[PDB]
């Protein structure tokens, strides 16, 4: 049974890549994550900066997250991100995603002791 902080690590992170260099990346990544199991994820961002910097923005720019909860950060600095967004073709088992990379802001939800990232709320 995952960890908040875990499951934001396994459907976030990708600090191996610096960016998507292949339209095939989100058909891999969503597949190697396991977000494709029972179902198709229909949006899922992932972050290509090390672990550190990504729990560093819940130090940063405090903000209201897009439930009108505060523990929500945003980071100082753009990040390198790819969207991952199911295509209108896509339905399950054969899930296909659009990979569009982007330089962004992101703005996480951040939660516990560590306080660390449990939910992406969106990119700016
Ligand atoms: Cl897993
Ligand atoms: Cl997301
Ligand atoms: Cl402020
Ligand atoms: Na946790």
């Amino acid at each position: 049974k995952e960890t908040a902080a875990a499951k934001f690590e396994r459907q976030h992170m990708d600090s191996s890549t610096s960016a998507a260099s292949s339209s095939n990346y989100c058909n891999q990544m969503m597949k190697s994550r396991n977000l494709t199991k029972d179902r198709c994820k229909p949006v899922n961002t992932f972050v290509h900066e090390s672990l550190a910097d990504v729990q560093a923005v819940c130090s940063q720019k405090n903000v209201a997250c897009k439930n009108g909860q505060t523990n929500c950060y945003q980071s100082y600095s753009t990040m390198s991100i790819t969207d991952c967004r199911e295509t209108g073709s896509s339905k399950y088992p054969n899930c296909a995603y659009k990979t569009t990379q982007a330089n962004k802001h992101i703005i996480v939800a951040c939660e516990g002791n560590p306080y660390v990232p449990v939910h992406f709320d969106a990119s700016v």
